[PDB]
């Protein structure tokens, strides 16, 4: 029990402390009596909605898949030995003494610390990438940061596999990633199922570690778009030529001329490398942003970059139409490796 709720993590696992609560529900700091070390338990009560069962699901079957240093694992994970029992499913994670939005808020970073923290981002995004998954949610409070700087990409439950041929939407329609690190094309023609997608994020994450303030603080989700073009300035014709839906298009010619706030005027104390990388990851059009690879290779992370040290996944990567019954089902096979039984 914490703080009035069951929180039932077996013998193994004691001492605990509140850490907080996410996107699932409850996180706690528990002792793990097999490793003597700290860990992080995050309980989850998915399984009376069909869109619970498939982030949960999701998550579970990519991070045991992975294997990666700045990706972070599951150690091990705790449910009921029966399904009909099995209400809550406990994830036991390294803990990870913060994250980048909890630093974010207090501590100014060094340009020796924002230089290190986006090389680690990268190299985690490149496995993410070479696996042909988008994380989707990149996001200060998603990068768990250790003691040593170590950092690590956590939340996988809004993921998917890449599929650039099925991209193209309308305009206003759709709703990927939190709002302040959303690309512009998802408000214009995009379901974001391109890797250009967590670029764009990246790229936010940078500017809001160079300042400790977000770069595109959107008020509302369609106030996001006023943000970006605000400092991006009007698009090219070129890059309009690209959004070929009429709807975005001529919202976008109905606006009064806008011009590009330079980077250095924003971030007048930033390496001028670091707004180099800066300006090709918030590159508008999406087909001109940087990649991961090309991003490691840019002379801001010179110092860190090395290829051979920079793995991929051995083994790249249909939940929609599943009910919850049979997610439960699959939810239960995945996690029975962890079982004494
Ligand atoms: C991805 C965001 C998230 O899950 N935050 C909660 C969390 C997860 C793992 C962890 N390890 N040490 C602290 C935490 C916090």
């Amino acid at each position: 029990m914490v703080r009035g709720q069951v929180f039932d993590v077996g013998p193994r696992y004691t001492n605990l402390s509140y850490i907080g609560e996410g996107a699932y529900g409850m996180v706690c700091s528990a002792y793990d009596n097999v490793n003597k070390v700290r860990v992080a338990i995050k309980k989850i009560s998915p399984f009376e909605h069909q869109t619970y069962c498939q982030r949960t699901l999701r998550e579970i079957k990519i991070l045991l898949r992975f294997r990666h240093e700045n990706i972070i694992g599951i150690n091990d994970i705790i449910r009921a030995p029966t399904i009909e029992q099995m209400k809550d499913v406990y994830i036991v994670q390294d803990l990870m003494e913060t994250d980048l939005y909890k630093l974010l808020k207090t501590q100014h970073l060094s340009n020796d610390h924002i230089c290190y923290f986006l090389y680690q981002i990268l190299r985690g995004l490149k496995y993410i990438h070479s696996a042909n998954v988008l994380h989707r949610d990149l996001k200060p409070s998603n990068l768990l940061l250790n003691t040593t700087c170590d950092l690590k990409i956590c939340d996988f439950g809004l993921a998917r596999v890449a599929d650039p041929d099925h991209d193209h939407t309308g305009f206003l329609t759709e709703y990927v990633a939190t709002r302040w690190y959303r690309a512009p094309e998802i408000m214009l023609n995009s379901k974001g199922y391109t890797k250009s997608i967590d670029i764009w994020s990246v790229g936010c994450i940078l500017a809001e570690m160079l300042s400790n303030r977000p770069i595109f603080p959107g008020k509302h989700y369609l106030d996001q778009l006023n943000h970006i073009l605000g400092i991006l300035g009007s698009p090219s014709q070129e890059d309009l030529n690209c959004i070929i839906n009429l709807k975005a298009r001529n919202y976008l010619l109905s606006l009064p001329h806008k011009n590009k706030v330079p980077w250095n005027r924003l971030f007048p104390n930033a390496d001028s490398k670091a707004l180099d990388l800066l300006d090709k990851m918030l590159t508008f059009n999406p087909h001109k942003r940087i990649e991961v690879e090309q991003a490691l290779a840019h002379p801001y992370l010179e110092q860190y970059y090395d290829p051979s040290d920079e793995p991929i996944a051995e083994a790249p990567f249909e939940l929609d139409d599943l009910p919850k019954e049979k997610l439960k089902e699959l939810i239960f096979e995945e996690t029975a490796r962890f079982q004494p039984g």
